[PDB]
């Protein structure tokens, strides 16, 4: 069974969906550690109540990106981790850290990439006026524009929607495709070919 780590910054609703799925009898993965860059958030309570240990690593206490990322990597090695999942982690990782984990780190984004990159995707979609939006799960690459896509799900926009109502609807889709993608990669069904392109068995 593959050992996994989940990194967060807030509430932890996606984290909970991942915990519940890896608990199922037929799962190929197991979550052994949860890390947050912010103290006292709700996501930490969720991890402790499921019997998973936690660690808080504050970016404000370091001199730069590389030193912060190195502190995180030390912990991943301590727990012999194989795969990393970014679930609401609001930081940009340095080049070398991304190189070391190439093909072994997944991220969730609230839009149908390549549309609406960056922060506040829902607000962007409403300003633009699309009638269809969605969510994406992808591998992380040295440039936030070429990460290979694994799975996507389209979500409709209703006239009259507010940022709060659209966010709620897209979140329900996120809880579906993130757990499904972790299982595809953990079982070897989906891999990143050495030609830099996605590959299915």
């Amino acid at each position: 069974r593959i050992l996994v780590a989940v990194l967060i910054s807030g509430t932890g609703s996606n984290l909970q969906a991942l915990i519940d799925s890896t608990r199922e009898p037929n799962s190929s993965a197991q979550i052994d550690i949860v890390i947050s860059n912010k103290a006292a958030v709700a996501g930490l309570d969720k991890a402790e109540r499921a019997g998973i240990p936690t660690r808080v690593i504050n970016h404000k206490l370091y001199k730069n990106r590389v030193e912060f990322d190195s502190a995180i990597d030390l912990v991943l090695e301590e727990f012999s981790i194989d795969i990393v999942c970014l679930a609401g982690f609001m930081r940009i990782l340095s080049g070398p850290f991304v190189q070391k984990w190439n093909g072994k780190m997944l991220n969730i984004h609230p839009s149908l990439l390549p549309s609406f990159k960056g922060s506040n995707a829902h607000e962007q979609a409403l300003e633009t006026g699309v009638t269809v939006t969605g969510c994406t799960v992808h591998f992380v690459a040295e440039d936030v524009d070429a990460g290979q896509i694994i799975l996507q799900e389209a979500v409709p926009v209703k006239r009259g929607d507010t940022v709060a109502t659209l966010s709620e609807r897209v979140k329900l889709a996120e809880h579906k495709i993130f757990p499904a993608a972790l299982q595809l990669v953990a079982s070897g069904t989906v891999q990143l070919g050495e030609n830099g392109k996605i590959c299915w068995v």
